[PDB]
């Protein structure tokens, strides 16, 4: 299958390189550009490049994990597994190393994926090609067979401890591959923040915990080594509380327990520390730790202060309104009227449907005013003998108000100029001859007042906390511009 | 009374149902779908589920304050009223496990609460039923029951002390109820916000500051707890302080101050952990402890900075004037006067008006507005001979104005356009012949150019703070176009 | 004098009255409130309550730091200086809790400050008479006299000691005048905030550094009571470090050492706390301590994120920015023009003109424009044989803009529309022949279009960060609506 | 070179200058202000004060680090090179000295910088001349000289012991260089915020992570100076660990371990403090500490604030529209639609196109409009036959807009008010006959009825999220206002 390889490295259609690129043509032409760059170039948004990190992340997991632990605490560091572990990892970073000079460099600065061969090449030396270059070659193995080259009976002397200890030293270069695990977490990160929005500091602090137990794990790793490369002198901290013979899991245990007292702000290991390795380990422990802690506080921070944003937004509105109110100097029974007003008309938290409204589509807009108001604008009979376009074009200019109960919506005598439907409540009107009618869910009124053009003739007072949709005159006149044959029609029924 | 407990089950009219379902008519018509559902459906919103929820609260957190006490520090668990103890409430808890069978479901991804019985049923074992099964039920005696119906003799050897270490450890699954109380909580918590609007900070910081004494309170028990069920070895922190034989008061209040020791960043118990049980449960402690304190410096810092809010944003205000003042080069005696004039305008907290008074009804803007200035609009004679429909439809017109002392308010020469009434301050008018008059408070000034539309005949010169409110010549002009009687009538008593 | 006494009590005419009340005549009318309220009553705003609360506090301060130093660390708490002290504070309380029933209270629900002799009894009375009363009268002299003359030879058995020990315990009801410090406190800093315009973080960071010395102080009072209550048993941290019988100031430095030990997050004392006394004390202390650093740090953080307020909000707009040129995936020369427009417009610092020029008085607004612009306009001779009144007039219509070097500000051929002013900047016309000239500041381009509304003959190019102030022809137009005779001028100019 | 030399004390036309000053003549009237003012008067943003302040602050970090450990460490502090490094680095500090007699004074409260050498002498008197004179002079060395021209002979008795004791105490006076660090280290960040545009948050983390670690060096110095000042007395902690005699790096390193140990909240030393002198040191390391880093966490979380401010504010609005949804409860599947179209318009970052088109200039506007449009415009034949003037003044007008998969686009039978241009995805158009057509980006659609201004003809729908660019008809009419040629041109070839 000489295509499937060609087509495992050029990038999908999928929900990402389509949220991306904006278009199916444009990631073919992306597909294009990859196959027009050289032989076998790997596109970072490809599929392959996607199961390659993936298997690359679960591996560096378990290299951080291991590796410090196989070199600090065993003394025979040169058994089977050991080794082919070793060599099966370094063989995977080696073949990860040669795709780096074929995969593409994402670009923050451009929306142009780098995919020249020779300036990915030019681009990977000058930016990223060291570290992991140490990082994937065995340096350690390298150095026992050259010295062992060199000297075929160097056990002789004390020289060979010099040399395991340097070994030991050396094979800490693996741990430069916490750069390609950064790199490949924050790189795949981005992408599964475009395609499904999860919130960011929620991301954010999963990455801190896992640097976190990570330095914590390695700061414990880091505390037991200073004492074993100098064999544990009689200052240290492993020879004071007398395990120096213990297993390893009780000394692993008790140096994590020393890094994680020194990390979450407790402190201290059994005693003080006593030697000159042991204080400034100690003090190097406790900037890591108190570092990793201060940010720990202000990543949640940053979280619980984006849960109630709404809620926290009222509230901030809400305080703003009080010292409108306390400018003023208003009396404290129109003080309870704005709050009982603003308690049933955002119910505790901020929105605004102007802007909301705005910012959709007109389809989207279309259906939110229909669901809302077209089974109301079909029980007044004036608009079900009428264009649909008609009702869909005047459905734009209804309002959205609220009236407290004792409110008069109405007050009769004034100039008509709105037409109300009632969404949710219960008003009276009130005419002459001491008259009160109830209108409920679903009724109308005031609409003499829009096809005449006079003054009121009843008054109408809300007796419950009303939601109601408003008309105004002049919108109306507006949607009667562009449909004059209903404005005739409204003129001949009006006679 | 067979009426009485249907009544009950259904949601009565009370605040919150007006409040979310809007009307009475829709709290009827959820009445209705209750009654139309089967079987004795319980909605969520109903006065039983309300009092019962309040009964299990009482009962929960009482099982997991005692219960926890009453597994590990004490020896003999089957005394006769611990024994009562433990049957009333798992009876009660198998109440609320069949009533959870029979109790609507409000999901917060639409507004319709689902009272269908089989698809609770179905919704239910999919979501929460293993974990109430498995509180609920009383397993520890379960166990018991049936190990003494295998073998009736089962004290012979040691296993009967594993099979009362088996008990002590099942008899924890009645920590589950946990789950239930965190979902009880936030179900009428989130009822209560919608009911009497408590700030969101205080309920989050409440809720926190009860799961931390809860999670104290269990890692003090459980530091004396794996102690207890190793048999009190040579190296853990009982049998090391000696106090393996105090009194259970003693033990209990050590161990919790080794929990809480570890929660809020102080440590040690006596000594450093010793035994490989005491350093991985200090670590465990010391990691929960940590978080909970970490989210409690957040939950704190959320509170405070919604504290002064308003405060904050003036400030953050008047730091963008500063940085305005300081972009142009102005010279530092109009910085102390744009410095003065934010000070006695805004008093220190940030208000929009305008957008205040767009937000409110129309009957509370017509009343505030009524309050502010028709004891000012009442003082022109003008205004005293004409239409309350006019005043009314004028005073929206006003504009609020503040002037420093040392202002020319009205400059002589210039084209009159506004009309000014004093609310607060004195000003001076000088005219020509070296007369200087002073106006104080419910005076006005310049309104011979808004009835001739002339120029300005004499100059206005403010002596204090002045608050004015301001009537501009176009907008009284609107305000004639509506009102043409009243526009004839200044036309005839112009003349 | 008994016109000065009336006078000192009713609010006098300062900065804060008239800040407050709004005007003269308004402080004057609270004064004949005042007058006409009863027999001497106080007004809480005045000078006579002013420097008698400033007296409590300096009294207060002393009592609250004094007093438990002096029961818990001396044994013989009758010496002669110690009850002068004592009576003499008392005194002033209870002069203070006479006054406290003429005091006029404010209330934060209105602007009606309470001064009915009657209302003012039925709320204190109902709000803080109990504490008031405790704190003020000696219970512990009340409790010794009354039990002397009981007994007059109670020294006998050991009941004396029991005596002695619960007056000193009576005696810490005297800690009970922290309610009328945070009381007066507060209602002071309130008017300062009215008054001086002090950061409102700074005044409570101030506020939580005076509680946070005074909880340190008092429970490193208390962790020594405790034990000296107890006639110091061998399990006390005093016996056991052997330090009974030491000077009291070695007592208190090593106990105010254990308080803010466990309160700034340490820990321990010499060793941990092993009687029942100690633990509940420490963890006593261990809670206060945590909640007062939490909140320290929430304090601390509010305070640093209003510091550099202008510019955190540039960087937010420059972010969305940003955000906007990924989106529309803009190419990397275009980003940086834009990055560069932004360096050179706002100054690394986000400022709204339009909304402050909005915000400000007339006046204001007159003196910001004719600093920024009549240097600017008086060099053009078109206007300056005009009206003063036409140029004042016009000026408001111009309009700071900033343009990079390289872009064509005039471009040959198109309608022209605007009138550019030069402030800062070099800038290049380009006509026919190969002609270009320079223009710097105070120099002025494209007139013709302006008085003639034809097309554009000549280009300019800028040559460095040009800020120049344009006026359109559009807002030319409407200054001359209004000034006719200039326009009449400019048409027979213009022949 | 005596031109060279008034060359650089006079501030120089670079990058700060221009963006100060505004102005190139604006700097060249700062060089001739700078050279009017007197003898040798030297500017603060000049070449010289810029070199000078750098060497000082290489000075000062260096003489802050050794200058503590160099007194209260060594017993001998008279040899040769400790001698010649106070010699040397006090005159540099005299010569610094009296260059602040000559240095201009930068003031915030206005944009002139004081140049009178008068005033500046009046000024620095004023504010900092004691500081500055106290810390350049070698106050120790003229003690000694001083106390040997009193009494030659002075170390007969043991007073010259305590003239030796005096003489340490008074080589701390050098610390008060601390202020001039402060004042220099702002006076340039403030001046590198308006070249180079750093994060506010970064810069002042880093201010913070300097004086912590200053702080933390000199309390480590500090807690041994009061120690070796008493002459080691045997309850101090220098006696009690028996490191009296150890090296100087050991007392160094424990006593930096104390003051880190007391800074980030672990403690303690050894054991806790006995001596009078350790209690209270410890208090005072244990509160600069604990001010210290809540200060860190302080700004930890405010630079944590500002890293996602973007997504933030997105996910603020998002939150709204969610309220927003529920406040009229919406069905899910609009729900869902509402979800995808925010998902696919800002693409998880809040950006407002019309206020960011709105900041920028008019050629920035034409270049991004040209850019995203007239690749799309050049394709309509209509266009291609017109005035570049009209095409540059018509894409003025065009709206971007974002269709969902599924939309009506155009619904048949309407009036027709809009034309589309499409940018990204893939329309479908259905007209009579069962017609159906695919058109992709770089099309169009809707232009009869720009012309014509009759009725639709033809539905289109969309089949995946289309970005298109929109051009309302009553925008093209008043884009034809200005160009009326094109509009007859239009006419002619619509017959
Ligand atoms: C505050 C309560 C302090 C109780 C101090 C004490 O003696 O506790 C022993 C008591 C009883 O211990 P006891 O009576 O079993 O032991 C003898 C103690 N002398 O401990 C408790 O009551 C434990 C629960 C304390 C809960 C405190 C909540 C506040």
């Amino acid at each position: 299958m000489q295509r499937q390889f060609g087509a495992m490295l050029q990038p999908g259609v999928n929900k990402f390189s389509l949220r991306m690129f904006g278009s199916q043509k444009a990631v073919e032409r992306e597909q294009e550009r990859v196959k027009s760059a050289g032989f076998w170039i790997i596109h970072p948004y490809s599929d392959f490049r996607f199961y390659w990190d993936l298997t690359m992340l679960l591996l560096m997991v378990g290299n951080l994990i291991i590796i410090p632990v196989g070199i600090t605490f065993f003394k025979d560091e040169n058994t089977t597994p050991w080794i082919v572990f070793n060599v099966v990892s370094d063989t995977f970073f080696l073949i990860d190393l040669v795709l780096n000079f074929r995969t593409g460099i994402v670009v923050e600065d451009n929306t142009e994926i780098i995919l020249d061969p020779q300036r990915i090449k030019m681009k990977y030396l000058k930016s990223w090609f060291m570290v992991d270059f140490i990082s994937s070659i065995p340096v350690d193995y390298i150095f026992l067979i050259v010295e062992t080259r060199i000297d075929s009976e160097v056990y002789k002397t004390a020289r060979a401890l010099r040399i395991v200890r340097f070994t030991k030293i050396l094979s800490l270069l693996r741990l430069l591959r916490l750069s390609r695990l950064i790199r490949y977490i924050h790189q795949w990160e981005e992408i599964f923040h475009m395609t499904y929005d999860l919130a960011s500091a929620v991301v954010r602090i999963v990455n801190l915990i896992g640097m976190m137990l990570l330095l914590c794990h390695w700061d414990g790793c880091l505390q037991f080594l200073v004492p074993m490369l100098q064999d544990f002198p009689d200052d240290c901290w492993v020879s004071i509380n007398n395990m120096v013979n213990n297993s390893w899991g009780k000394q692993y245990s008790y140096a994590l327990f020393k890094a994680m007292s020194h990390m979450l702000c407790i402190g201290y290991g059994r005693q003080a520390p006593v030697g000159m390795s042991d204080v400034w380990l100690t003090m190097l422990s406790m900037i890591v730790g108190a570092t990793c802690y201060a940010m720990f506080i202000g990543h949640a921070t940053a979280l619980i202060q984006s849960l109630d944003s709404s809620r926290r937004q009222y509230q901030e509105k809400y305080k703003q309104v009080e010292q409108y109110m306390s400018f003023h100097k208003l009396p404290p029974d129109t003080r309870q009227r704005i709050h009982d007003y603003y308690e049933h008309r955002y119910q505790g938290k901020m929105f605004d449907e102007e802007s909301i409204l705005g910012e959709l589509s007109e389809p989207l807009r279309e259906e939110i005013i229909n669901f809302n108001c077209r089974k109301l604008v079909a029980s007044m009979p004036l608009f079900a003998n009428a264009d649909p376009n008609f009702v869909t074009s005047m459905l734009t200019k209804l309002r959205f108000e609220v009236f407290q109960p004792g409110d008069y919506i109405i007050r009769e005598g004034t100039i008509g100029k709105k037409m109300y439907f009632i969404q949710h409540g219960v008003v009276s009107v009130l005419t002459k001859g001491n008259k009160e009618t109830k209108l409920a869910d679903g009724s109308y009124f005031g609409e003499i007042c829009l096809l005449t053009r006079g003054r009121r003739t009843a008054s109408v007072r809300a007796d419950t906390y009303c939601r109601l949709y408003s008309l105004s005159v002049d919108n109306f006149n507006e949607v009667l511009e562009e449909y004059p044959m209903m404005r005739r029609a409204f003129e001949t029924v009006a006679l």
